[PDB]
């Protein structure tokens, strides 16, 4: 037997099925792109079963008595298994509408309701977004001029290198500050679509106008392309940006998240920004479901007595929810 939630089992980096999940999550990429959001759920979940599995399944009788495998999951990777293909999976990539949902959604700045509406009024291309520049905000049109390098995979590499100037750039603002990388790279991940990193200092309020202060930093070193600042409202202060890397002899854009949490409230941020998405979804279920607690990236609230959790790490995050600790690396559901 295999646990429901994704947040009581390990889910690792690498897995046995990656050819079966893939197809899946592309049908639940679809779903939510028609705004079926039940639908992507449920294939989002028999994806994440298929990747905590300890080998690959190469018959359908290893489906048998499988949580979130209902019958369209199933056929899905039983025409897989007998044909090398499954026909709805090569409808949808080959549909002019996925097509242009998958390009619209991955810009810099642009999420589904966005997408869909461009797509309503007969936008199709990126050169026909970039005809219609009133129809962008600032952050979609430096994700049209970045788009190239913004496609292009993040690299650990690259990783290595933004950590730095970030880490030098906050060290050089306020000693004692830290900087913390989260989102996919913590999970272990070799990949990703950006970078994500928390910011805080040990003393509590000592993170008042730091991002600011990085930021002017990092741009007169001739390393941001794009910089959107928000404060908090409640929510937390972040920074959605746009870096220029140097490489050898080039340069490349990569997104970069800065986010910066108070350290009362960072186990919690921390938990909420290391994902995966599913992760974190799950986990959220789970403690309301389960034991009838709010979970978000700023605590753990008790909606009946009204109390907050007080949380040193994420070790006493997962121990006072009644689960065994998950490592980063283990939480790629
Ligand atoms: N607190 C908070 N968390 C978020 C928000 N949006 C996404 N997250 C969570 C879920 C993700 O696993 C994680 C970072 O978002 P990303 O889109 O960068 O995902 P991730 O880094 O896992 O994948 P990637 O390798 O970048 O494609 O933070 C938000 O607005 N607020
Ligand atoms: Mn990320
Ligand atoms: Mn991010």
């Amino acid at each position: 037997w295999m646990p429901a939630y994704a947040c009581q089992r390990p889910t690792p980096l690498t897995h046995h099925n990656t050819g079966l999940s893939e197809a899946l999550e592309i049908l639940a990429e679809a779903a939510g792109f028609e705004g079926s959001e039940g639908r992507l759920l449920t294939f989002c979940r028999a994806a994440s079963v298929l990747k905590a599995l300890p080998s690959p399944v190469t018959t359908l009788s290893q489906l048998q008595g499988l949580p979130h495998f209902g019958e369209h999951s199933s056929r899905v990777v039983q025409e897989l298994l007998e044909h090398g293909v499954c026909e709805e999976v090569e409808r949808v990539r080959r549909s002019e509408r996925y097509q242009t949902m998958k390009l619209f959604t991955q810009i810099f700045g642009v999420g589904v309701k966005t997408a869909d509406r461009w797509y309503r009024e007969g936008l199709r291309t990126l050169d026909d977004l970039r005809e219609q520049p009133q129809k962008l905000t600032q952050q979609q049109k430096a994700g049209l001029q970045h788009h190239q390098d913004l496609s292009t995979p993040v690299l650990r590499s690259d990783v290595d290198a933004l950590q730095q100037v970030v880490e030098e750039a906050v060290g050089q603002a306020l000693p004692g500050a830290t900087v913390t990388l989260t989102g996919g790279f913590r999970r272990g991940k070799l990949q990703g679509h950006d970078v994500d990193f928390l910011i805080t200092h040990p003393k509590e309020g000592q993170e008042a106008g730091l991002l600011p202060r990085v930021m002017c930093r990092l741009q007169d070193q001739g390393l941001i392309l794009y910089h959107q600042h928000q404060h908090s409202c409640c929510a937390f202060e972040r920074s959605f940006c746009i870096f220029r890397l140097p490489q050898p002899g080039s340069w490349k854009a990569v997104r970069v998240d800065l986010v910066v949490a108070p350290v009362s409230q960072f186990p919690f941020a921390l938990l909420g920004w290391t994902g995966s998405k599913l992760f974190q979804r799950e986990l959220r279920r789970f403690s309301r479901k389960e034991k009838g607690l709010w979970l978000n990236s700023h605590g753990l609230f008790d909606p009946e007595q009204k109390t907050f959790f007080q949380a040193a790490s994420e070790e006493d995050i997962f121990r006072h929810l009644g689960l065994e600790y998950l490592p980063p690396e283990q939480r790629n559901a």
